[PDB]
């Protein structure tokens, strides 16, 4: 689980939206994993503006926060799971490291800010849904 809390934001993972989130809803995109709802008080996280590929991530499953490298955003077969069928993901980041399930939500960040969310893994590789391209985040 997890989530970044930008402005008036809340940035989830969609299989893991609640009904709350459906009920303030303010954007979604299944072939990205990625649902947007509105929130009452301010959060503190700020958005990466930049193409970095480096970075670092947090693993729930392992309490512990990695250095990784990851690709760029791009479009990705990814395997069936409880939540889609197989399928191309697009604007996901791949990189070598631990992830389960559970494990989505985790934040990828850089020195800039926040890159994106864990939402896909397997086998020692773990998919970041990158949020850098979504601009309005940081108004309105
Ligand atoms: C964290 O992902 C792991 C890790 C290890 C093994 C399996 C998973 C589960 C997974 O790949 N999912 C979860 C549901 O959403 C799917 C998607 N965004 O297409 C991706
Ligand atoms: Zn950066």
């Amino acid at each position: 689980s997890g989530a970044i809390y930008v402005g008036n934001y809340r940035v989830v993972n969609r299989h893991l939206a609640t009904h709350n989130d459906w009920a303030n809803l303010v954007w979604e995109d299944s072939s990205r994993d990625l649902l947007v709802s509105s929130t009452t008080a301010q959060g503190c996280d700020t958005i990466a503006r930049c193409d970095c590929q480096t970075g670092v991530y947090y693993c729930s499953s392992r309490r512990k926060h990695y250095p990784v490298s990851f690709s760029k955003p791009s479009l990705i077969f990814v395997e069936a799971s409880e939540y889609y069928p197989a399928r191309y993901q697009s604007h996901l980041m791949l990189a070598v490291g631990h992830s389960e399930p559970g494990d989505c939500g985790g934040i990828l960040r850089c020195q800039h800010g926040v890159v994106g969310i864990v939402s896909t893994g397997g086998n020692g590789l773990v998919g970041f849904a990158d949020v850098r391209d979504l601009l309005w985040l940081d108004e309105e």
